[PDB]
């Protein structure tokens, strides 16, 4: 009984980054969207696409994944992550708003994620699945036009 499937939108928490809007996808080289690290039933990973103008992808642990509904969760997500922080300096970083190129990318990515939430699982897959040509990770030309 998998929690997520190709197309499902999720918030991903990576260490050293804020919570990010994502979408579960099939790995272009491995062809899988979920794995078990070291065959440990607990350590399940999901291949996700990170919403934004400078796109990325990664195998994220399921324990670091929250179902995405909208940007309204972001604040409550930062509050929980700040509750289990090891220092006051860690709690400040998590509660401090995103800035610089990361902020501009996060907001642009929030636009695509919320746009995809209002679509069918196949409509959002067709619109926001990345296109890959060799080692090149490309955005869908319509998505690239909407970003810049
Ligand atoms: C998976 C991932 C891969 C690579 C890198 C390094 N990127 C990079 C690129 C060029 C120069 N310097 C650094 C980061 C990450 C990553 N890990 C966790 N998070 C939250 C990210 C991440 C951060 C920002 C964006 C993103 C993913 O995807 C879309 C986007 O527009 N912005």
């Amino acid at each position: 009984l998998l929690k997520y499937n190709v197309g499902d939108l999720v918030w991903s928490k990576v260490s050293g980054y804020p919570w990010w809007p994502c979408m579960v996808s099939a790995d272009p080289l491995l062809h899988s969207y979920t794995k078990l690290k070291g065959q440990k039933k607990s350590a399940r990973q999901y291949h996700v696409q990170f919403f934004g103008d400078a796109p990325e992808r990664a195998w994220i642990f399921e324990k670091s994944l929250v179902a995405f509904e909208g940007e309204g969760q972001f604040e409550k997500l930062c509050q929980e992550s700040a509750k289990q922080a090891p220092t006051k300096a860690e709690k400040i970083k998590l509660l401090k708003p995103i800035s610089g190129k990361l902020r501009a990318q996060w907001e642009m990515g929030i636009v695509q994620a919320e746009e995809a939430a209002s679509m069918s699982v196949e409509e959002r897959k067709a619109k926001f699945t990345f296109l890959y040509v060799g080692d090149q990770l490309h955005l869908n030309p319509q998505v690239a036009k909407e970003a810049g």
